[PDB]
């Protein structure tokens, strides 16, 4: 069973077309390149935990999650949340440089699919709050399934 | 490629522990037995479409979806939503009898995992609104992943 390790890269990226819940939490399973995305009104430790609870239910529990040093990922609260689940976590190497690259690339693809799909429906600025959920779901389906 | 057909069974089931958003929309992919669950305040055609947009993003697009004749699945609105996506749909045979059985079984397992997990955390009645999301996510992770 010499298959890829069950390792995720998670990050937040802001997206004004999804306001008021413009902070998008994106997780890339580096074993499969699957992407999981959720929306949030504020970047807090808890928004990070809610994001991962959903990712877990969708991709299964990982062995480890790799994030940057944003404070929502390094607070005591998230440390304990992750210890509870049995998930290892690392912020990488001080002044990483690279190694968060799949997630940084995923954030950019994700934001361009949102924009091309939004504009396809006639929304050139903020998308109406009522259309957001389905539109986010649609972008995620597009980036995972072929 | 003589593998199972990409067919889903979807239904709604009420769950007072998740109030106010007590209507749980459950979809079983009959090819893999994967389950996808979302919560809603009201059973409407739209809640059905939002449920499926999420299922799609998680399990990919199915060839066909099998439901009962609840009105939220047979309104013009859902018909058009499904035509838009290219998804076939059937309410089965008049007075079906059986054939919605995986989804009926999934609804019952799902409701017992919610109850045993809720009670594990000390909530013997309604679960606090703030804990629901993670608790639903947790039940879904438990029923899909082993």
């Amino acid at each position: 069973g010499l298959g890829p390790l069950q390792i995720w890269q998670t990050d937040f990226t802001l997206e004004p077309r999804m306001a008021p819940r413009s902070w998008l939490a994106v997780t890339v399973d580096t074993a499969s390149s699957a992407i999981v995305v959720t929306q949030h009104g504020r970047v807090t430790s808890v928004a990070a935990q809610h994001h991962w609870a959903t990712a877990i239910a969708v991709l299964g529990r990982p062995k480890a999650i790799k994030t940057d040093n944003g404070s929502c990922f390094t607070s005591k609260s998230t440390r304990e949340w992750l210890a509870r689940w049995g998930i290892a976590h690392t912020t990488g190497i001080p002044g990483n440089s690279q190694g968060q690259a799949m997630v940084e690339r995923a954030n950019r693809l994700l934001k361009d699919k949102i924009r091309v799909l939004a504009e396809g429906d006639g929304f050139m600025k903020r998308i109406p709050t009522s259309k957001q959920g389905e539109l986010l779901a649609k972008a995620m389906y597009a980036l995972n399934h072929f």
